[PDB]
């Protein structure tokens, strides 16, 4: 019966828990959960001691943490293998130059301005995408250029910008260690991901 | 039946939820919660739409947040009234001196050393207690003095220390606004709490 607000709130909480458990692969008996919830609220004597229940839950958390780590390590290794393959094929393509760090670049149009330094501030327009073509960032949304210091950006950009004459448009292929590396809290960027960026340097300005 | 690890984990999760809900005063029907959890995991059609359930839960969170704020404001006002009463009675007691900020103090033993300044570093031994006598902090545990800068301590201490000759032992009565004020994330110190401290200044040292 979902006639009362109490029933509807109770059903809605259960449904949210169920979705979460099913998404995480946690197998649970809803009837046994209801028994424990009822006995705890009624003030009855629980069929398990407080230590027995503390032992079951501490083990569950450890088992869950292990499975999560194993799935993150699996994805990181898959992304690394895909990246090494893409960059191994990209180096054989026309215009591709490979640098000692593993950063690769292709010149779309060369500019005639100055190449920025590490302390310098640069204004740029760019689009960042994964090897599948999924775009994750662009100034084309803002409709406005972006300003950054060459030393405060991802390593791949710091290396490329110091070789780019102002006015130039280049495409860069960044290994994961020159990007976000073995980390993926969220976003469309997962662990050990190789990235592709189209970057246009508009202007460079000194500090002092 | 709690024969399997699945049943025992399920019962243990339910018991923890029940305790939490009972401690917060949340009234829930365990059977209706089990129905929603089962239907969500089975992939069935839920008796409520996703918007209906999103409306029930958003209202619940607002109702809960309101009740929590109302109980925190109630405790803060009670603690303020108790504090004003204690300090109104303490000012009539022997040796009690009342300062313009509302800080009160009583000299147990006067020292012959120098009175510290705001930039100075001071070494002290102390015990802090509530008006009920509950001790919340002491150097008597560490078995060692504590070192602090006069400007980085609670306002009540900053005011008293600048009047205390080194070697002195004083008892101080601090209004809540010269202490932690309207805040209580945890600890034994709740909101708008007046505090009592026995403080012995051992030594004072300058900065430059
Ligand atoms: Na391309
Ligand atoms: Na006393």
């Amino acid at each position: 019966s979902l006639a009362t607000d109490k029933d509807k709130l109770s059903f809605s909480i259960g449904a949210d828990l169920g979705k979460n458990f099913k998404n995480q692969g946690i197998d649970v008996n809803p009837e046994a959960m209801a028994k424990g919830m009822q006995d705890a609220m009624s003030g009855a004597q629980l069929a398990l001691t407080e230590q027995q229940m503390k032992d079951v839950l501490n083990k569950f958390q450890k088992d869950l943490m292990a499975k999560r780590t194993a799935e993150f390590n699996k994805k990181a290794d898959e992304n690394k293998v895909k990246g090494e393959a893409f960059l191994t094929e990209n180096k054989n393509k026309p215009g591709v130059v490979v640098l000692p760090s593993g950063l690769q670049y292709k010149v779309i149009n060369s500019g005639n301005g100055v190449k920025p330094g590490k302390s310098d501030t640069v204004t740029v327009e760019y689009t960042g995408r994964l090897i599948d073509g999924t775009v994750f960032d662009s100034t084309e949304k803002t409709g406005k250029p972006a300003t950054f210091q060459v030393s405060q950006v991802i390593p791949g950009w710091t290396e490329a910008l110091q070789l780019m004459p102002a006015g130039s448009t280049w495409e860069i292929y960044v290994p994961s260690g020159l990007a976000y590396g073995p980390r993926s809290v969220g976003g469309p960027i997962g662990p050990n991901e190789t990235l592709i960026f189209k970057i246009h340097l508009i202007s460079v300005k000194k500090s002092s």
